[PDB]
């Protein structure tokens, strides 16, 4: 089996990419963030606590004739950016662009933190990295790729984010069509749960290529590309008028600025990340100050390849028996 469907931004920074997934019997579609970097399907439901729902669309599990609550079972996840959210699971049938999971694990949130809340154009997340970081307890729950696995044509999920557009992801099926040159594929590890891999490197503008490994994670569930503070450092000081602000808690800079682009290696190939996807506009509305795509690691402990990376380029998440990452231009 295949499935193929159609992200799209939620803004027009692209600050997260949303794709519709049906769940359930009759189908509800939610519109899910993607998420590379976590491994929990979670959604606004029926049972979130009213004040904390503002837009969204929810999962009501009394609708669905193919719902069955996992007796016992609850979760919570306290997110990287100090976002949170908890509650109880069903069972369910979920599809996703015509690949149709049974039995798949959907956490309806009982509770969500304000950022959630405040979101109206997100209703949950579908986790898509290793199912050794799902939360539910007693009994840890396989991710919907995980689930699909065995049934699809080739044990892969491509990724392929548009800039200021929509973008597609694809089950089981590597889209020829999608990319330029070839893809080169670079080892991963599982050991954090993460698809983490190393980069060989990266170049500033039009200078030259720094090779130096760069262990960091692919996750599409993240906005920003962060990186060690030398290399981003180095970055910003080609933009004239460049600063790191405490207050506004990055790098940010002149508007009236050009924007370098970045490189980042891939064994011995090469993505170039344009420098307008680096522009993430003001500060605050009608400031002329701008936020920053690329931003210091520091203090996160690690290293992610967020959006801003990866819709530069097509991504492969190859999940063979020995895991890879597959990076190609587009």
């Amino acid at each position: 089996s295949t499935g193929s469907a159609t992200t799209t931004p939620i803004d027009s920074l692209d600050d997260a990419y949303i794709t519709p997934v049906q769940i359930g019997t009759p189908a509800q579609t939610l519109n899910l963030d993607f998420d590379t970097g976590s491994s929990d399907l979670w959604v606004f439901s029926s049972e979130t606590t009213a004040s904390e729902v503002d837009g969204q669309t929810i999962y009501t599990p009394s609708k669905s004739t193919t719902a069955k609550l996992l007796s016992g079972a609850t979760w919570s996840i306290s997110y990287g950016d100090g976002s949170s959210s908890s509650g109880d699971v069903y069972t369910d049938t979920v599809s996703v662009g015509g690949l149709t999971v049974t039995g798949q694990a959907v956490e309806s949130a009982k509770k969500v933190s304000s950022s959630f809340t405040e979101d109206s154009t997100i209703d949950g997340l579908l986790g898509l990295a290793f199912s050794t970081l799902n939360t539910v307890s007693p009994t840890q729950q396989k991710t919907f790729f995980d689930n699909a696995k065995a049934s699809l044509d080739s044990p892969v999920f491509t990724a392929d984010l548009g800039y200021h557009a929509p973008g597609t992801y694809n089950f089981g099926f590597i889209d020829t069509t999608a990319y330029t040159g070839s893809i080169t594929y670079t080892a991963v590890s599982t050991k954090q749960g993460f698809w983490e891999w190393t980069s060989t490197g990266y170049a500033v503008g039009s200078g030259t290529f720094k090779s130096t490994s760069i262990d960091g994670i692919a996750d599409t569930g993240t906005t920003l590309l962060y990186l060690p503070a030398t290399v981003v450092s180095a970055y910003w000081a080609q933009v004239s008028g460049a600063k790191s602000s405490s207050s506004v808690g990055g790098y940010v800079f002149p508007c009236s600025a050009t924007l370098p682009s970045f490189t980042f290696g891939v064994g011995s190939a090469r993505i170039v990340i344009p420098g307008d996807y680096i522009d993430f506009g003001p500060i605050s509305t009608g400031s002329s100050s701008c936020f920053g795509g690329i931003q210091s690691s520091a203090g996160i402990g690690i290293n992610i390849f967020g959006d801003v990376a990866l819709k530069a380029a097509f991504v492969v998440f190859n999940g063979a028996t020995t895991p890879t990452l597959g990076f190609a231009s587009k």
